[PDB]
């Protein structure tokens, strides 16, 4: 029985191939997550069919309805069997699905438009108006936001740290809305906001987008927290233990190392 | 019903209290893992008593006898119910005990004494002038033993075919041997231990290059035990509340007995 | 019995002199390969007639029809008895024709228009700004097609999925494309042709990096032919006597119409 | 039927392992040739055992008696089945044995003791008294020899180049004899001759010995010849064609190059 693998359209995890008009099957998509799924199927022998969520969301809880949505939502109700995608392991998600061991470390970072090189002997130096989350919260000239129905927004909502609570209170009462519906949308907002928008996205995607052309964006400060991506699986499913074992084996053999190297650094430029 | 907690005497995870002679119970222990165990007990709601494993071993398999030693052996054979300790998550361990989510990330790092002629691990592998080794019955010797990348196999072969013995009984012994080798012996250990040692007096050691791989420490539980899910949820809650970062800052950066 | 000698019009291997309209027979051809064929005939003691393959193809298999083209096809199907030409020795060719000892070492090289921004092949593969291709129906394209190294697979995949066609019909066409691309196109070709081109006017092309691999040119004969051993012995004798070195110096460095 | 492999004791081709006192079989040797033979057996399946020639010579035809010796000699008379060794493909050797395609390229080079760095602003300049073969043959202060019963001595024996003829005429009338019995003997002679002895050997061994400590020897000039190493096989044997095919598919792609780089660079003591 072929099981359905749900995934999100997010570079470089899964990107549509250029010649995807005539290709049919699992060959339409390329990236980190397709190779991860191939290695998972090479460890334990099973047939998989890639799919993309229609709503295009990672997964969250809707207000006052207590209904899961996104990848997590459709994995809970049983229309998907395994989620090999950059899904952030969180306490709220672990209560409804099973998570494997993290296959990629990450953290919340800050994305701002790259300032022009300054000159005052005749050396160029890099000066930025934002250097950490504290100064970003204190200032008001630069707006900042997160991705709707994601993990960073959830983290800021329930955060008890004073600075993160201040940032979330600003975000909730921000007119117009600073939350975007896609990572690419937020990155484009940063690009054409003339440095007046700051995108709080994941460290991996931030580094990948920084490493690619036209590389007009930069990452300031450090990671706000430490988290990881885990291959999700419905509670009480036969695939949980084999998937965890496969992830552990792939981490020990360093396959994840080479996949990250060839999907984040090899194809980067500038 | 008190819960037996096995752990190893490793700094800054578990230390001995300065006045532990006049102290009994769990109050004679301190460190990152003691605070972690206290937080886990508070969240889950159980009474626990901290115990040190009889042999200072993290856990491995002996010479073709299929017997687990150290904390892993303590958990497998029912001598303990949980292990809050710097236990690395590995394939050979997960098959015999249940691991929680990694509460602290780490990697493998090279420690040398204070031009940096060693740089990355490739130069250390190509050059046989400076000796290097690992901790026996740990998660690094077995990592090099089971590796397949040519550089790691080369280093493991040099380790096994080394005269005299290069593996150290304790990580403190390795630190001391690095210190009194006048920059001739290098030590391979976890990045967190390397940072803690290089940040402590006399600060004569340092970490060179980057992490050879990426792993993490997880709370270990006997296979098929009722505590696995509660401690996993507790670890996730602690990470989401940012108290794991608070504990790491307290035991790694709050004191900082060095100039940096 | 005149022996038919197939060869390709490649410089400085075979050239049509300067006034070949007034010349007939073998006297209208000149180059390294013409001199090599003359020496081979002198050593073995046979009369030969130099002929140019009808299609400017070195040799390959067509689209799943199991038909050899070019000089290799000219030799397999009995149209010729020997091929004194810059024919690279490859696994697929040796199974159908008999190769002699390599009379001239070679390698795959990268040439760009006149500190190179790419230099090594890894940087060229990583950067998609500059296009790169090979000679069609040759040996470099089949080397990239049959390669298993990750970088070479990436380059081959970029070559096949390139709009418009990045391959060239002739090495001269590739050189012209490199000259007219204003540094936007890099040609992948043999090291010997690269050096010859860069040692000729107007000297606007230069070779970057090292050599991707090491190969050689051999004298090819039909499988199970009586001429294989004599030509192998003649090639060995010429190599030992320095005849090949003298010919290479004459046709690569003696003229040298370049500033270096 | 298990065939025997004849090989010379040369580095980094065949070196006795450190723990070779108790090891038995093919595990007593390490180097280039042991992996070459292993890959040969893997590509075309056969059983092989490693043997070393008793006389310790590469092979040459002695005059008068007209009896071959060395690896070539013992391959001719049928006491060995294959010579997976750094055997130079020679015209006289191809008249009695079968040679495969060259797996390694090489040339005849000059080895001299490294002089001390010049003092004179405060830059160190590398100046040597010999930079080619013409100036080596034009002087008499520095002696130069070759390896007895090898390919370089045979090349100098029947060379019609004026410079090489002068070198051979000097060598044939050198008292005491400038010919050495092994590569190690010639290297030691160069090292402890205080720069008065020059060694002519293959470029591969010269580069390898230059790359390792104490690296007190240097290679001057370019390669005199262009020659290769071929896996020898008795004339008319049924293993010649499979051996040649195995050599070809081994040289195809990065396998032979990988082995050469791993054996010539990991000894990077200098
Ligand atoms: N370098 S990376 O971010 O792509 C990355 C990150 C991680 C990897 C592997 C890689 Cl390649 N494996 C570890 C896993 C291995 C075992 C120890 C921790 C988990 C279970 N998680 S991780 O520390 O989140
Ligand atoms: N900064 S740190 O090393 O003390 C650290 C490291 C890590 C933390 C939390 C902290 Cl504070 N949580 C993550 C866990 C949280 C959820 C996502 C990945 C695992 C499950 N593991 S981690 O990436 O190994
Ligand atoms: N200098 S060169 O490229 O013209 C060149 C290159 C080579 C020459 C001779 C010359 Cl002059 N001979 C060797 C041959 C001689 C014997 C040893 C290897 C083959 C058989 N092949 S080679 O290494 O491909
Ligand atoms: N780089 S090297 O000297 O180790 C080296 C040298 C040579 C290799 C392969 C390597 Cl790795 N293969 C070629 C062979 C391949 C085919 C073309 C020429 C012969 C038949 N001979 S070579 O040009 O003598
Ligand atoms: N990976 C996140 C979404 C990305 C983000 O919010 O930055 C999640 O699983 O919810
Ligand atoms: N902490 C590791 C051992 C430390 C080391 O090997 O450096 C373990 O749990 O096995
Ligand atoms: N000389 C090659 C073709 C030229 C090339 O590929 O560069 C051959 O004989 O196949
Ligand atoms: N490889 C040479 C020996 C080395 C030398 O004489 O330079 C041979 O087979 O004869």
């Amino acid at each position: 029985k072929t099981v359905v693998v749900t995934t999100i359209l997010e570079s470089p995890y899964v990107m549509m191939k250029k010649n995807h008009e005539m290709l049919e099957g699992n060959e339409r998509y390329e990236g980190y997550c397709v190779d991860l799924a191939a290695e998972i199927a090479k460890h334990c022998g099973f047939k998989y069919k890639l799919t993309i969520v229609g709503d295009g969301k990672y997964g969250a809880r809707d207000a006052d309805t207590k209904i899961w949505n996104g990848m997590v939502g459709e994995l809970v109700y049983g229309k998907a069997d395994i989620a090999i995608a950059p899904l952030t392991i969180t306490l709220v998600r672990e209560e409804v699905i099973d998570f494997s061991k993290p296959f990629m470390s990450l953290g919340i970072s800050i994305m701002i438009k790259k300032p022009q090189k300054s000159k005052p002997l005749t050396v160029e130096r890099m000066v930025s108006p934002i250097e950490s989350a504290e100064d970003l919260s204190k200032q008001t000239e630069i707006a900042y936001g997160t991705l709707d129905s994601g993990s960073t927004k959830e983290f800021f909502r329930r955060s008890k740290i004073a600075v993160f609570d201040k940032m979330w209170t600003y975000m909730r009462s921000a007119e117009p809305s600073v939350f975007v519906r896609t990572t690419a949308e937020g990155v484009a907002r940063v690009r054409k906001s003339k440095g007046k928008y700051a995108y709080l996205l994941e460290s991996t995607m931030n580094e990948y987008i920084e490493q690619r052309k036209p590389c007009d964006t930069m990452k300031v400060g450090g990671n706000l927290d430490s988290k990881g991506y885990g291959i999700a699986t419905p509670k009480g499913s036969s695939l949980g233990t084999p998937v965890n074992l496969a992830v552990l084996k792939l981490s020990e053999q360093g396959v994840l190392d080479k996949l990250k190297n060839k999907w984040w650094y090899d194809k980067g430029e500038c």
